[PDB]
DNA sequence: GTGGTGAGC
DNA sequence: GGCTCACCAC
């Protein structure tokens, strides 16, 4: 009291893209968006908002509308069920490309849910395309790297975004911003701001007392607050409302150019964010303060088994191994180790080394048991603070078709599936130059292969360039010569019909 | 060198 | 239930 908590190093360390995750004054925030597939094709069929489309594959469905969820509908229902739930529902398959054909397209007015016979689309001589659905996704993404200069793209719908430069800057220098009639933030925090230009201050000086007139400064979205605390007591929750503000405006740009409505979560930390994201669903913005974190992580609705990298089975052994409850398993985490990340630390020691379970069937490793440590303290509370970072680059790319029924009987067939494959691929190399904005080419190509026994016949080699910079047809030239190869491999063998052919490339190069 | 299979869109 | 992708014991 009678001084911040938060030190100037912490508020001036959000405009360094490097060192932001830390000051705990964080602000980061998590966009994910709401039945994607659902979503485009809603669009790409200019259908409304609010109808009941879901998007099918074959005969299961694999995005969902929250139009059509109000009928009950989810992922677990087949077109076929989803119908006796909703019999307006309007279906849409994916776009696919066909056994022989170099390109994909739209079978709209078709499915396995059509009466009419031949409006059908086998799995047979089809495979599902996906570059709709990553065309859009960068698209969002371009319309993402214009607002933030710091973005981490979580999946195809998903992104984080540090916020950290864009409100420092605005809790600084913006003189436009209002708060109500008659009263700009350049009038508002003018203490502040005086102060930051007068450098009259140690980097370690706690910052000064919000300036009580600070206090009508409203945020965007659902801000978490069941015990019902004060919105802004401290400068963490003033930059966090800046955040609110800036994040609405990026998310209405995407609703506005691209049309896609998303739940956003915002925190000081990018787990806290994706949960709350998730919290409220669709088109909402939810926003944990740091003093609701607990609050937060203790709703009822989060165990340690929610938690992104820790419950796939890391954290089902955490149960085994710490007893932790089936029930405010993250609370218990917190209240048995109120101590320091040091304590529980030696608990995981005397907790291995015995006879419980064998260093063979364990993802806990035990040198590194410091780290393990931090984190299950760090998280409890909600202050894992986990910095920004690119996804590491491609090391291959598979583009496999799971054969069925007897289509795949000569090598006129295998070299037809080439053809598609090599369509997929070279769409995918693509995406990549355009990501990285650096043309890339595979060095080399194999080809594998399962029997009629469900043998595995598979050919891998280097791949020649008559030029300097193609693909779309030197890879199918060479593709074929090993279909060929394989197919001789094996002429008096168990090998007709195939159940499985695929085409992978690896050895990238960068240039 | 991988297929087994855990994680995730 | 489907389709892709990174690893790492046996
Ligand atoms: N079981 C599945 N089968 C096929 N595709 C799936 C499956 N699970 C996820 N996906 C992929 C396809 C979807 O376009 C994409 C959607 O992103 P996801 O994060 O799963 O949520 P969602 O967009 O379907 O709904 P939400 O509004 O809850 O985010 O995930
Ligand atoms: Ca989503
Ligand atoms: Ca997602």
């Amino acid at each position: 009291g009678r001084m911040s908590k938060f030190t100037w190093k912490e508020l001036i360390q959000l405009g360094s893209p490097s060192k932001a995750y830390e000051s705990s004054l964080a602000c980061i925030a998590h966009i994910d968006m709401n039945a994607f597939f659902a979503q485009v094709e809603q669009m790409r069929c200019g259908l409304s908002k609010e109808d009941p489309v879901v998007c099918v594959q074959w005969n299961s469905i694999i995005a969902v509308s929250y139009a059509a969820r109000k009928y009950g509908i989810s992922r677990m229902d087949t077109i076929q069920e989803a119908l006796k739930k909703c019999s307006n529902l309007i279906p849409i398959h994916t776009a696919v490309f066909k056994k022989g054909e170099d390109f994909w397209q739209y079978h709209d007015g078709c499915g396995s849910w059509v009466q009419d016979p031949a409006k059908q689309i086998s799995v047979e001589d089809h495979k599902v395309s996906l570059e709709p659905y990553r065309r859009e996704s960068r698209k969002a993404l371009k319309i993402f790297k214009s607002a933030c200069d710091l973005v981490e793209r979580a999946s195809i719908d998903e992104v984080f975004l540090d916020l950290g430069r864009i409100c420092f800057n605005m809790l600084m220098f913006d003189n436009e911003y209002e708060l109500t009639g008659d009263l700009k933030l350049k009038d508002a925090l003018s203490n502040i701001r005086e102060a930051f230009i007068g450098g009259n201050y140690d980097i370690n000086s706690h910052l000064p007392l919000i300036p009580e007139k600070i206090k009508s400064l409203k945020f965007e979205g659902d801000v978490f607050n069941p015990e019902g605390r004060d919105l802004i007591t401290d400068w963490d929750d003033v930059i966090l409302a800046l955040g609110s503000q800036v994040c609405k405006g990026i998310r209405d740009s995407i609703k506005d150019i691209l049309g896609y409505t998303t739940s956003c979560g915002l925190s000081s930390t990018k787990n806290v964010c994706k949960l709350a994201s998730n919290y409220k669903k669709p088109d909402a913005q939810t926003i944990v303060k740091n003093d609701c974190l607990l609050d937060f992580l203790d709703c009822g609705k989060f165990e340690i088994t929610s938690f992104w990298t820790l419950g796939g089975v890391l954290g089902k052994e955490l149960i085994d191994v710490l007893d932790l409850p089936h029930e405010n398993s993250i609370k218990h985490i917190r209240e048995t180790w109120p101590d320091n990340a040091g304590q529980l630390k030696e608990f995981l020691d005397a907790k291995v080394k015995q006879s419980d379970y064998d260093r063979s069937t364990s993802n806990i490793d035990p040198l590194k048991t410091a780290d393990l440590a931090e984190k299950l303290f760090k998280l409890s509370r909600g202050r894992y603070g986990l910095p920004l970072s690119s996804r590491p680059v491609v090391k291959s790319m598979m583009s496999n078709k799971n054969l069925r029924g007897k289509s795949c009987n000569s090598i006129v067939d295998c070299i037809s599936w080439l053809e598609v494959f090599c369509a997929e691929l070279t769409s995918r190399i693509q995406d990549l130059e355009q990501e990285y904005n650096k043309i890339v080419i595979p060095r080399t190509v194999s080809i594998s292969l399962k029997t009629k026994s469900y043998e595995v016949y598979r050919k891998s080699g280097p791949v020649a360039y008559k030029g300097i910079n193609f693909q779309s047809h030197e890879l199918l030239k060479v593709g074929i010569k090993f279909v060929t190869d394989l197919d001789i491999k094996g002429k008096n063998k168990s090998y007709y019909p195939l159940t499985k052919l695929s085409m992978t490339i690896t050895n990238f190069d960068i240039i």
